[PDB]
């Protein structure tokens, strides 16, 4: 499956695409302005996640830092991202179908939309200005919006016990991101698109 991953943020973004125990196609990529970079994922990819990462800085050889959805200093990411981070997710070709979702399970970086290219379902968006709304406990002094779970390692929080209920926190997300999961036992927002989809995912959508 192909995904054009688009930056139409006024800054530069280095997106990232893993499952979790490896790299989706290289893994990450710098995007300037404008730049549009398109990957490939496997079929049947389950447990996919791409996102945004900001203000970083690496090496010759791939190493260094950012300070949001940093993954263990690379460039090219093998694992998921350090929070905060606006997810799109998605697993594919799971008895024939594709599933894709936006997130804030995991706090809010960079806007997205997540859209397929293809016939047959709906995009996803999540493009309010959660980090200039975002309440002053979730404040990342590294840049974003933290999700509670992140900031206060409480059961409730990160449903440690699949008993959890929305919470103060999860309703802020929750208010600006209708179509986002705002914690784990949220009412689902996932889309059932075709097996075999193809999408784009864009960075600042509306800016």
């Amino acid at each position: 499956a192909t995904f054009e991953i688009v930056n139409r943020c006024s800054y530069t973004v280095w997106a990232a695409a893993s499952k979790g125990d490896a790299a989706l196609d290289a893994g990450g990529r710098q995007l300037n302005s404008g730049e549009s970079w398109t990957i490939n994922v496997e079929p049947g990819t389950k447990g996919g996640k791409i996102w945004a990462r900001t203000d970083c800085y690496f090496d010759d050889s791939g190493s260094g830092i950012c300070k949001t959805g940093d993954c263990g200093g690379l460039l090219r990411c093998k694992r998921f991202g350090r929070p905060p981070t606006t997810l799109a997710e998605f697993s594919l070709n799971q008895y024939g179908k594709d599933y894709i979702d936006i997130s804030n399970i995991k706090g809010f970086n960079v806007p997205m939309d997540f859209s397929p290219t293809t016939r047959g379902c709906r995009g996803v968006r999540c493009a309010a200005d959660i980090v200039g709304q975002c309440p002053a406990k979730l404040k990342a002094p590294g840049g974003g919006c933290n999700d509670a779970c992140t900031v206060f390692q409480t059961s409730e929080y990160c449903c440690t016990t699949g008993k959890c209920g929305p919470t103060e926190y999860s309703r802020f997300f929750k208010r600006l991101c209708p179509d986002a999961f705002s914690y784990v036992l949220d009412k689902p927002t996932t889309v059932t698109c075709p097996g075999s989809s193809n999408y784009r995912v864009t960075f600042c959508p509306t800016a």
